[PDB]
DNA sequence: GCTGATGCGTG
DNA sequence: GTCGGAC
DNA sequence: GTCCGACCACGCATCAGC
């Protein structure tokens, strides 16, 4: 009986403690019971072992079901470059639930709003039981439905799943479709559970499997270092080929030990890019990179593009999340020969695409780049020009450059590539350790329309290895310094979801329009406060609940706050930039004729108890802050 | 054919 | 993206 | 420090209802 399946028992036997026969399809309730045990604990070490127990039973009994179970656990549909997306949201999901329970959509919509979890409403004649691969095929079938009346087709599949659901199957299918599994376990823990599973229970054994638990004849210290060494092999190879459709086949057959010899970095597949960590200032940069030679480069405000050119001329462009953006940039595919030297037969660039004005010969804000069509095969109809800015090289002429230091990759990029000014240029850099020089570079960055400075080491720990440290690069932006702040008034709250059910999740802020004597909604706020401050906010603003909004509050199309608050609390909010808002009324008409101003990356700092709603940041001040920026 | 609502995907 | 929490 | 999931603004692309 799969209802009693407990993949969290001590001395879990992969074969006996299972809930399906060998050769049979993995039941979804097995996966559902595993998710339940994962969300009932809080330690990742406990989550990983619980998931690996299921993975061991799968690899030992039903090998072909390994990929669906992994993708179901990851709440994904396939490789990122495929681009499959459910297209199902809350409304479609709630509507599909309402058809399964016969309740009015308002009753189902009110339940999920107060509970913060749609899966609870879904769980609150018998078809055959749901299978793991069968449910995964239904998810992919939903994602392929396009064209008119496709939504009604999606609802029938979702309705069909909820009819064949048993116990917690309705809660997790609803959470999966909602894109909010709330599992506490994601890509890092999934890979750890997979490496532990195939090392404890090796794949490819004739049933009954001869080996099930290789940690038996080894001390706990050896078992720990053995699992962590094996897990690192899976990490780095997945960081070079983040594609389970290509790793799991090789792994199930050639083993994890020989995996790197086959799943290898080649031009054409998107690899995991290098990320950055925020630093409070140059003092933190010299402290973290002490006795280490680092280089400073501008942090361009745009879209990271990973250009692959295979041996043969085929050029492919991927985003930072391995999403295929070839058709989005036909202007880059023609520019390829004008950048590479004749000695360049295959390469992988790490560039930052930014909007470029062909007339003024200057950079344009990130908002102008987002106005670019994503399926614009018409190369002549491109209106917003883009200038590339390479800052790293990972592949060159059939060779992988991951194990090389950044100083070596810099010399190879700066030599085999030419700067066609206005179209391709090396990122502005400066190699120094003087605080005065780094300060002028960061100030010139904001002067040259940039977000700040990137700090990367040149030799020590300067490898492009994600599995080692995923944030070896350092982020030095102006809003981190100090050097934003805006003092805004709260006008309403929003109900919380997930880890915020029963509390306040989002808040609606407003500035003061002196010439109109009205509060104008400026942005929303949902981060920067601690759980203790959130309780103080939910307690202080408790007595200020209003049934209807005040007549001097103007939110325009902003999401109507679920709780209209009396205007009496002033908060200090920090942002990265002032944006021209197509949705908010703050300072509308002061800069643009019909667009207000909102905040980019808002965050909470402190509650200004000294100030009162009249003594807040004016929309005129907000308009001046936006104009003072280097547009 | 249009439009508002919305899903997705960045950053 | 920015942020805090739990480990 | 790591991993995860709360949360933000905003653009294109899509589709039900008209």
């Amino acid at each position: 009986d799969p209802s009693g399946y407990n993949p969290a028992k001590n001395n879990y036997h992969p074969v006996e403690d299972a809930c399906w026969k060998p050769g049979q399809k993995v039941p979804y309730l097995a996966v559902a019971r595993t998710f339940e045990k994962i969300e009932e604990v809080s330690a990742r070490l406990r989550m990983v072992e619980t998931l690996s127990n299921l993975l061991r039973s799968v690899v030992a009994l039903s090998p072909p079901d390994l990929l669906p179970v992994l993708y179901l656990s990851l709440n994904h549909l396939g490789p990122p470059q495929q681009g499959l997306a459910l297209g199902v949201g809350d409304g479609v999901l709630l509507k599909a639930v309402a058809q399964a329970t016969g309740r009015q959509l308002e009753s189902v919509r009110a339940e999920a709003a107060e509970k913060g979890d749609v899966g609870l409403v879904a769980e609150n004649l018998p078809p055959p039981p749901l299978t793991a691969s069968g449910v995964f095929s239904k998810f992919r079938d939903i994602a392929r439905l396009t064209g008119s009346a496709s939504t009604a087709k999606k609802i029938d599949i979702i309705k069909g799943l909820f009819v064949a659901c048993r116990h917690s199957e309705a809660r997790f299918i609803a959470r999966s479709l909602s894109g909010r599994l709330r599992l506490g376990l994601a890509e890092q823990s999934v890979l750890a559970a997979l490496s532990q599973a195939v090392s404890l229970t090796p794949p490819g054994q004739e049933f009954p499997p001869a080996m099930v638990d290789a940690g038996k004849g080894k001390t706990a210290e050896a078992r720990k270092t053995w699992l962590e060494e094996q897990g690192m092999i899976l990490k780095q190879t997945f960081c070079e080929v983040p594609d389970l459709d290509r790793i799991i086949p090789v792994l199930l057959e050639h083993g994890l030990e020989r995996l790197p010899e086959h799943c290898k970095l080649s031009p054409g597949i998107p690899l995991k890019p290098m990320l950055a960590h925020p630093t409070r200032g140059i003092s933190e940069v010299l402290k973290r990179f002490e006795e280490a030679a680092f280089t400073c480069e501008y942090k361009y405000d745009g879209q990271r593009a990973q250009i692959h050119a295979l041996e043969g001329g085929e050029v492919k462009i991927f985003s930072r999340n391995q999403a295929d953006n070839t058709g989005k940039y036909p202007d880059i595919i023609s520019r390829i020969p004008k950048i590479k030297l004749p000695s360049v037969t295959s390469f992988i660039l790490d560039t930052e695409a930014v909007a470029w004005d062909r007339e003024k010969k200057q950079i344009q804000p990130f908002q102008v780049l987002t106005t670019r069509k994503r399926k614009e095969v018409d190369a002549s109809e491109i209106q917003v020009q883009v200038c590339l800015y390479a800052f790293d090289l990972i592949y060159l002429n059939g060779e992988s450059l991951v194990r090389e230091p950044l100083s070596r990759r810099r010399q190879l990029l700066r030599e085999n590539f030419v700067e066609t000014e206005g179209e391709f240029v090396f990122a502005t850099s400066l190699d120094t350790k003087d605080i005065e020089q780094i300060a002028e570079f960061l100030e010139q960055s904001v002067k040259d329309s940039c977000e700040g400075l990137m700090v990367k080491t040149l030799d020590v720990d300067a490898t492009y290895e994600i599995a080692k440290r995923s944030h070896n690069w350092l982020k030095l932006k102006k809003d981190y310094l100090g050097v934003d702040t805006l003092d805004l008034v709260v006008i309403g709250a929003y109900l919380g979801r997930g880890k915020r059910a029963g509390r306040y999740g989002g808040f609606l802020l407003a500035s003061y329009d002196e010439d109109s004597e009205e509060l104008q909604a400026i942005c929303k706020l949902g981060t920067g406060f601690s759980d203790e401050e959130l309780e103080e906010h939910h307690q202080s603003l408790k007595a200020l609940v209003l049934p209807s909004p005040r007549p001097y509050v103007r939110i325009d199309g902003a999401v109507i706050p679920d709780h209209w608050l009396d205007p009496s609390a002033v908060w200090e909010v920090k942002c990265a930039d002032l944006s021209l808002s197509p949705i908010y009324p703050a300072a509308r008409g002061l800069v643009d004729s019909d667009k207000g101003i909102s905040l980019r990356f808002p965050r909470f700092i402190r509650v200004r108890e000294d100030k009162q709603p009249e003594q807040a940041t004016t929309s005129a001040q907000v308009a001046c802050l936006y104009r003072k920026q280097s547009q």
